[PDB]
């Protein structure tokens, strides 16, 4: 349909010092519906989720410079789980 | 590693003979939640647990309802339950 509601998703950062680690609480989007994209040379992320019965936006600032070389993504019960590796 | 109970986010619709209500309890496996029905119909109650996350909620039904009816689902991290009113 035309109309959607966009949330802000619950997010957490755990820096442990050689990963970053994100976690996010995108519940009723399936993993398809998910899209993570590091921005600003690693400084910052983004997250989109689109699904027919829900939208989310994300916009984290990161504490440090990270790649997307060895990223890895989990996705269990409506959780996201992205750990990367500083550049 | 800390526990606090949360409460999940819910939202609850009825139409016509069915009330359908929405809960949002990501982190939590379907067999670790419960669902019951109290104060004859009018009240429904929602237990999930999980070692990262528990939630606890109980709604007020805008009618009553049969505890033993039900139709239930769980997608993503988002439980749907549908509840049949009082003939």
């Amino acid at each position: 349909p035309m109309i959607s509601e966009e949330r802000e998703p619950l997010a957490d950062v755990i820096e442990k010092g050689d990963e970053i680690k994100v976690v996010a609480e995108v519940p009723g989007v399936n993993k398809e519906d998910i899209k993570v994209k590091v921005t600003n040379g690693g400084k910052k992320l983004v997250i989109t989720a689109k699904s027919e019965d829900r939208q989310y936006y994300k916009e984290i600032d990161l504490p440090a410079e990270v790649d997307e070389k060895a990223a890895k993504a989990n996705f269990k019960n409506g959780v996201l789980e992205i750990t990367l590796k500083k550049k």
